[PDB]
């Protein structure tokens, strides 16, 4: 235990976003009713600066059939954003997930992965590029000017697939070219000032890294206007190890890329949730200790690395809300809390909120 | 000595909040007239991105009698920096000294500090929160869209008194509520946008130091909105030593406070002035050396803190004006001068400014 | 050879401004004609986020007679740069090239250099300082609100005269006074606001170096209000070496100076154009990995001196147009190209483009 400072209310403890107000956007991800919950608004408007909707804009949500765009939601979110001077990003616009099936559907109404005549194959990827490109259209258009930074593609990279292109219907209708028209249609709508992010998760593993690496050149090499990688940030106390984490930094550095710190959450399990604490009180404080230190190791970093990361985005506020609580149930046979953040369920400070927001 | 640059006139001399600008602001404290003398309103335009009153916004000057707010001094300093563009301080919303004393009289025009009736002095007490809360509100109600950094609190710490807490009338009527209040107060009718501090001098001298920091964790721990610790920074070419001032700056920093330094000065003589010289022309250049190999310490310290700090503010403009001279004189049986900051009586610069204004 | 990554287009490749956002502004000097070129647009609007004109801003182009000002095509590059954010320079208020002779003709038509009556020699020292005060006055009121970056004087230093002042019929008439009125009337006009600089070549060479250090002085003892020194960085692979490069920065900075880097090119060759290639295909290899080292050793000193250095401006956008292909000819016989930036003349990347855009 080093981390002895009190558990302070967080809704005025001094602000996560004012401490690296010179290194990175300091973000979250929220739900619509949030924007109008007192402590969730107070916590964003105490701490962050930036803001991303973690369901409300993904592609089913937006535009569950074909044409009929749903902004009611979305629209909220960039509404609190927009009167508390915050950034936001746009998560997301292609996702092998959360993707209603309408989009790979032949005018027929049969499944495009089933074509076998090539010429028809021809024209349904022409048809479902079509369609994303209006989706991408519709987005941009409404939001240009309030979200400065897209999740254009999603999860595009899966190592165990060949070549490490994610075989969902995506890539098996189009190849990558959903990939490059997703980037242009972004940037053909949204103009030269919005910043577009290719966001995955894992990615420091090898050879997911090296998949990442060779795809973003080979859309490179094809014309197409990408200007930076998300890394979800899905992380664990112990893995992975941090000099793993700078070398990925600095890779994608190296294509003249901005990073994004995008999903964050520190789980106090390994992958999966081995064994979760069935309550928050049954937790003991030397798990938080531990990963205070790992939220220590990880900001020191993210400094270090300050000019190639511009934005550190937690994926939620506070503990009382986490989608590592329904992994934590499922492997542990319906009861599990984790505790990811460094906000506690009763929003207030952890031991981990005093090791990121010191001197150092 | 070791400064020979000429001394050139500091009206069109490189500007100081130039060379700063990716640092901290560089400000200046003023008096009403100098934004309209000639050459203190040019030296403001030249050399500083940030403004305070000097005296125009203490408790006595804005609300000398109950309700009975007095703006025009206060909205001229306002309205020059807002011509300019420069941000604003506020000094200060609550100190024990420059405060009128109908605060501190019950509803019977008797002084709080000798009621002995425990009920009655709970009475006092919520009167004279209630009068501080419409203190505040009324002056953050006017100036909360122009001005960023409020000195909230000034020098309520004593290390002489019990427990640390200067047992001004503030402290013998309320205890620490008062403090409490102040700050919650001035969120209130200010918002999230405005940043608030403690304001104290002497601030790396222990056991004063402690007591701040002791304090502000009281504070914190009671829910109270601090943002940052003011360091008036009324030092010498001696004292402090350079290494107990970056170790209160990074102290404070682990609390995830931001800092300012608020009122620098650096008096050629000791404390008290042993000897002051008794003009200006008296002063040997060696002196001017020595506060300019002093000046230079104090701001490349200040460059290495730099993530830490958000505003060097000096108390004053040039030589001309300086309450030091009041000190001067008055341990010099009426006769004496002091030479605090970089530029001198004449407008020119000092060895001092070409200290600081250099590469490192 | 160690850049190997591909030579993709440069219109969507990750932006140099980008890059170093928390460095400098990157910027590129444009004709009116590439402000609609698609091509060259493009590119402004990805790569650059400051614009100066080559040309159209020069005192021939801008009064080519007396008070008969040609807005037309500076209008055209100021308008492109609000349209798109983008930063501008002015280049330039005086220079003894591209200068109409009116200036230099007395009230009779006859050169004032010639004049030999003592009293009727300071009589044209008073009026062409009159015309050089009325030329700065009307640029500088049209576009005080838009370009905050002036190259007041330009190539005044000449080692090879009497006392380093380069005689110009400017200094022959007026010795250093018009140099002081430059930049007076240019602070008189455009206020606090803009950056005033004096801009030159070889500025790392002695005794160079020392007259332009010596005449900053000696106009800063006038009173004269110069913010900056400008480094056209006309350079070669080979010459100059980076730590006379560094020595020099460092130096001006001492005298509070701000820098930039006003019209960054790497010629192929040496100086003068030794033996250019014919055509831009029979550039070996070897000579743009020799280029990109380079570019690395140079971008890789802008960010160690960052704190000195608000800007690094290219003299050009892409190697289908530069100065230096006059040169190449010149010296050899009508033929030759070079090949001096980070971008090609098909408008794709360069080794020197990966050199400087990577993470280190
Ligand atoms: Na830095
Ligand atoms: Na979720
Ligand atoms: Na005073
Ligand atoms: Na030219």
């Amino acid at each position: 235990g080093s981390e002895f400072k009190p558990h302070i209310s967080a809704l005025n403890a001094p602000s996560l976003a004012q401490r690296y107000k010179d290194y990175f956007y300091i973000g979250a991800a929220v739900e619509p009713y949030q924007t109008t919950k007192e402590k969730d608004a107070k916590m964003l408007q105490r701490h962050f600066n930036m803001i991303v909707a973690e369901n409300a804009m993904k592609p089913a949500a937006l535009e569950p059939t074909e044409g009929n765009f749903q902004w009611a939601d979305a629209d909220r979110i960039v509404q609190f954003a927009k009167e508390n001077g915050m950034e936001l990003r746009f998560h997301t616009l292609v996702w092998h997930n959360q993707t209603p099936d309408w989009f790979f559907l032949d005018r027929e109404g049969k499944p495009m992965v089933e074509e076998t005549d090539p010429q028809k194959r021809e024209e349904n990827r022409e048809l479902l590029l079509q369609r994303l490109e209006n989706h991408i259209r519709a987005v941009v258009l409404r939001y240009k000017d309030d979200i400065k930074n897209w999740d254009v593609v999603n999860e595009v990279v899966e190592p165990n697939d060949p070549g490490g292109m994610r075989n969902s219907p995506w890539y098996q209708i189009t190849g990558t070219e959903y990939i490059e028209v997703a980037f242009r249609a972004a940037r053909e709508a949204g103009g030269e000032d919005i910043k577009l992010y290719m966001n995955d998760y894992n990615t420091e593993q090898e050879p997911k890294r090296e998949y990442i690496y060779r795809l973003i050149k080979k859309l490179l090499e094809k014309g197409v206007p990408i200007d930076g990688v998300g890394h979800q940030a899905h992380v664990t106390i112990d893995r992975p190890p941090v000099d793993e984490i700078k070398k990925t930094i600095q890779r994608f550095a190296d294509l003249g890329l901005d990073n994004q710190i995008t999903e964050l959450d520190v789980s106090l399990y390994g992958w999966p949730p081995r064994p979760a604490y069935p309550t928050y009180d049954a937790i003991p404080e030397e798990r938080f200790q531990a990963q205070a230190d790992r939220y220590r190791q990880l900001f020191e970093l993210f400094e270090e690395l300050k000019d190639h990361i511009s934005a550190v985005t937690f994926w939620g506020i506070a503990d009382n809300h986490t989608w590592l609580d329904d992994r934590a149930r499922e492997y542990n046979d319906g009861v599990g809390k984790d505790a990811p953040f460094v906000f506690d369920p009763n929003y207030r400070v952890k031991p981990a909120y005093w090791a990121i927001i010191n001197h150092k």
